[PDB]
């Protein structure tokens, strides 16, 4: 949290020790209206996010693998030679906007738009979801895919002309028979505040994903724990 730019130093000091975090989607997927609420932590210094979920409207009528990507990238861990490059963290309090499509291919495709602010301590992700042209026989409404994730990296680029970052990248979903559900996912962030935010040159986030069950739960529900760590530019 000692660094030599005090932009960097800002950013560090919000997200040194563990945070607290909300999250809050409203989704609509084929005219299924549903409702997830999140909590748990997050630990910057080790890239760490510990999340429990629980579908509020009662049976989620998606598999929640397809919701991880949409239920905060603040809490990647910057290797230090790196944490000029972290828009995220530079970003806050005041927020970001992260807004998404999401294309399965051969069926439907979700739309999604969230703000990533501080609520005082707690680190808050509030999100809406629109699904449009789901197949009701497919992988997604049909429920055929496994409860299981992959690693999976991310290349982020600047866009200046935004003062905010996209990427572009596809998720594979197993499906039951052994086959992938492909997801192509096109990201962008934007800041919430006027004040100024760290553009990074090109690198990646290694994200490391593993959903569980909480035994004791009969709410409709996912146990979320990441890792996410930022690499692709060198020391020496």
């Amino acid at each position: 949290h000692h660094h030599t730019d005090p932009m960097v130093s800002k950013g560090e000091e919000l997200f040194t020790g563990v945070v607290p975090i909300l999250v809050e989607l409203d989704g609509d997927v084929n005219g299924h209206k549903f409702s997830v609420s999140g909590e748990g932590e997050g630990d910057a210094t080790y890239g760490k996010l510990t999340l429990k979920f629980i579908c509020t409207t009662g049976k989620l009528p998606v598999p929640w693998p397809t919701l991880v990507t949409t239920l905060v990238l603040c809490f990647s861990r910057y290797p230090d030679h790196m944490k000029q490059h972290d828009f995220f963290k530079s970003a806050m309090p005041e927020g970001y906007v992260q807004e998404r499509t999401i294309f399965f291919k051969d069926d439907g495709n979700y739309k999604t738009r969230a703000e990533v602010k501080f609520e005082g301590d707690t680190l808050v992700n509030r999100i809406e979801l629109k699904g449009i042209d789901f197949k009701e026989d497919g992988n997604i409404l049909g429920h055929k895919l496994e409860y299981n994730y992959n690693s999976h990296n991310l290349y982020i680029m600047a866009d200046k002309q935004k003062n905010g970052i996209k990427s572009n990248f596809k998720i594979r979903h197993n499906i039951e028979d052994g086959s992938v559900q492909l997801a192509d996912h096109y990201q962008q962030n934007t800041p919430i505040g006027d004040g100024p935010v760290l553009l990074p040159d090109n690198h990646y986030l290694s994200t490391q994903s593993k959903l569980s069950k909480d035994p004791n739960e009969k709410r409709d529900h996912m146990v979320l724990l990441e890792f996410v760590t930022a690499a692709g530019i060198t020391l020496g």
